[PDB]
């Protein structure tokens, strides 16, 4: 099993940045994919940012030129980068990491807690 750490939420100005981390712990073996989801009252929830092993990443139209996610493989951490952030980027920011020991396993998928981020004057 593995244990996602996330740090670096809270309150933040209109046109503010913010650094989220998500540290992973445990038996971890092949990372095939970290991301970052967020959950927002009446926004359901979306994929924010992802990695593919191989480097390959995705973001969300809304966030695409302002966020910027990045990790250390050495360190199995996932951060996200936020920049120019706006009050429709308030929400719970969850990362997700799927590992598995073998091509021939499903992969399993372990969640971070969630951080609120709120963006208001």
């Amino acid at each position: 099993e593995v244990q996602l750490v996330e740090s670096g939420g809270g309150l933040v100005q209109p046109g503010g940045s913010l650094r989220l981390s998500c540290a992973a712990s445990g038996s971890v073996f092949k990372i095939n994919v970290m991301a970052w989801y967020r959950q927002a009252p009446g926004k359901g929830r979306e994929l924010v940012a992802g990695i593919i092993s191989g480097g390959s990443t995705s973001y969300a139209d809304s966030v695409k030129g302002r966020f910027t996610i990045s990790r250390d493989n050495a360190k199995n951490t996932l951060y996200l980068q936020m920049n120019s952030l706006r009050p429709e980027d308030t929400a719970v920011y969850y990362c997700a990491f799927i590992t598995t020991e073998s091509d021939y396993d499903l992969g399993r998928r372990y969640w971070g807690q969630g951080t609120l981020v709120t963006v208001s004057s």
